[PDB]
């Protein structure tokens, strides 16, 4: 009963990263306390409200610093896209519509002092400041950085590495900023971020803590907002999703008609991982193939083809087992969202691996 649904409750998250819980360690034992109480109205009603505030957070992101082509790429690559202002200027995220980037001029351009330069910029907006750099930081950015922190904000310092397509970076950083430690007088990490590969240097270490300093409901649009270029990217997106369902399916309480109603809601986790038809269509052609003999190699056109009834009823059990169980519709969305994220890493690699299946089967599916 509520006893046994509280402490499965409780397993499920310990199951995940802590920079990706979508919702804190506070609001997870508020959840439980409410349920071993047996106030299960009091408890979906919290529930209720993590998922409003999930599903609304707005995301403003200020990247301030000097005009250039790696400034351009970074804002293009938190929106979710691979290319004398004294203003600030708004770029909307293509795909998210609560998630703007914010173009601001590097402060060395203006005559304002920090202070003054945080409110014309209207400081107050924004969820953290990326400080950005292509070349090195300066007393001025180090000021800055300053300034931020006395309002209660978060700062992260990124040095842009122009690139074509170890020592290189530890010889970047000391050349980028061996002077912030002395302004500032806590150590900033500085952040090298490559203009043509976000696997290379540290933005991946920038994701993990982008995630873990954000508010836990604003976890899951952050980590939507990023190109599935990487595993690191999609497992984020995976985990994120995976934590939503299941919230859903706790609030709630003939496969082929649930099948029929999700279908919008595959189509939409296609587009997260980079499988929609226009993205497979585009990766048939460069391995000179029909995209529909391209998808035979792929496990999620043909997840619900054993009958599927009985595959379905083993599948329960597995994800039972370390009972509690919950509607039809939570256990395929989580069966489609391992097998969709499977087939976008092996994807990372597609012609190297035709070389019937390239993805690993989700787990507790094929076995």
């Amino acid at each position: 009963g509520p006893m046994a649904w509280a402490s499965s409750f409780d397993a499920f998250f310990k199951n995940f990263k802590r920079e990706s819980k979508i919702i804190s360690e506070y609001d997870i034992t508020l959840i439980m306390t409410y349920i071993e109480e047996n106030k299960l109205q009091k408890a979906v009603s919290v529930i209720e409200k993590v998922l409003r505030d999930i599903e609304s957070a707005p995301l403003h992101i200020a990247v301030t610093g000097e005009t250039g082509a790696g400034k351009s790429t970074f804002i293009n690559t938190l929106r979710g896209v691979g290319h004398t202002t004294m203003k600030r200027t708004p770029y909307p995220h293509p795909k998210l519509p609560n998630v703007t980037i914010w173009d601001l001029p590097g402060i060395g351009t203006t005559n304002f002092t920090p202070q003054n330069y945080l409110t014309e910029m209207k400081f107050g907006e924004y969820d953290f400041f990326i400080i950005i750099s292509a070349t090195r930081f300066k007393e001025n950015d180090a000021q800055l950085a300053k300034a931020i922190a006395q309002m209660g904000m978060n700062f992260y310092f990124v040095r842009t590495k122009i690139d074509s397509d170890e020592e290189v970076l530890k010889n970047i950083k000391d050349y980028c900023s061996n002077h912030l430690q002395e302004s500032l007088d806590s150590e900033p990490p500085v952040f090298l971020v490559s203009n043509v590969d976000i696997s290379k240097y540290d933005f991946p270490k920038l994701e993990t803590k982008l995630l873990q300093d954000l508010p836990a409901h604003k976890r899951h649009v952050f980590s939507l907002s990023l190109q599935s270029l990487t595993e690191a990217t999609i497992n984020y997106k995976r985990d994120s999703l995976k934590q939503k369902v299941f919230l859903e399916a706790m609030k709630a309480g003939m496969i082929s008609d649930i099948l029929e109603n999700l279908d919008e809601t595959f189509n939409l986790y296609r587009s997260y991982f980079g499988l929609d038809d226009a993205s497979l269509e585009n990766i048939a052609q460069d391995l000179n193939m029909s995209v529909d003999d391209f998808k035979v190699h792929l496990r999620f056109p043909h997840l619900f083809a054993e009958s599927l009834e009985d595959k379905l009823f083993k599948y329960i059990k597995h994800i039972s087992s370390v009972v509690t169980y919950y509607r039809m519709a939570y256990y395929l969305q989580n069966l489609f969202l391992d097998t969709a994220a499977n087939d976008a890493i092996a994807l990372l690699n597609s012609k190297a691996l035709f070389e019937p299946y390239i993805s690993e089967p989700p787990e507790y599916w094929e076995a």
